[PDB]
């Protein structure tokens, strides 16, 4: 699908058997999701943005189906304002910017 | 131009007669630029992201040539770690996500 940017590029994702909505974010190197309960071992980590830094749990090799496209990569879970699909996963589903 | 997401989607911008590098950010609703001296009237505003909030100056109707494409819109100036081109300007240069 081609997505115009006149509205937020929100897509439906399936992660950990749970359905959520996430923002396709080309400005994010990593995928960060709001508080959710994901299976497996995790590692403490710190990530930064415009306002400063948040402490998140790093989950590796996590399957996500983004708009029907499957990808496995690192997912960070913590107090993000919005679910973000980062470039680590966007490259897996073949996302490109066009203008 | 089509841009892959294996590297940060950085573009060269011309704003206020000044050359800078900016991130094409589909996850940003508005354009936020690092501290610079821009002409015209401004209004204080506060914006939030990952980590908290920063205070910015709202500048309206500013011309920015993003990768050779011209656009006029609101530009926020403040202590952002990186220059980010938000959807308010991406829509003007016809940027779409493709996968
Ligand atoms: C979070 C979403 C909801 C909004 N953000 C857009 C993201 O794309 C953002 C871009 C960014 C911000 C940076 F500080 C540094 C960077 F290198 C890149 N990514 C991000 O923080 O990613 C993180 C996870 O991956 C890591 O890699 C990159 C950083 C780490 S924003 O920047 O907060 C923002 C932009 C405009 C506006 C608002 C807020 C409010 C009004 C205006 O519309």
């Amino acid at each position: 699908p081609q997505i115009t940017l006149w509205k937020r590029p929100l897509v439906t994702i399936k992660i950990g058997g749970q359905l959520k909505e996430a923002l396709l974010d080309t400005g994010a190197d990593d995928t960060v999701l709001e508080e959710m309960n994901l299976p497996g071992r995790w590692k403490p980590k710190m990530i930064g943005g415009i306002g400063g830094f948040i402490k998140v749990r790093q989950y590796d090799q996590i399957l996500i189906e983004i708009c029907g496209h499957k990808a496995i990569g690192t997912v960070l879970v913590g107090p993000t304002p919005v679910n973000i699909i980062g470039r680590n996963l966007l490259t897996q589903i073949g996302c490109t910017l066009n203008f």
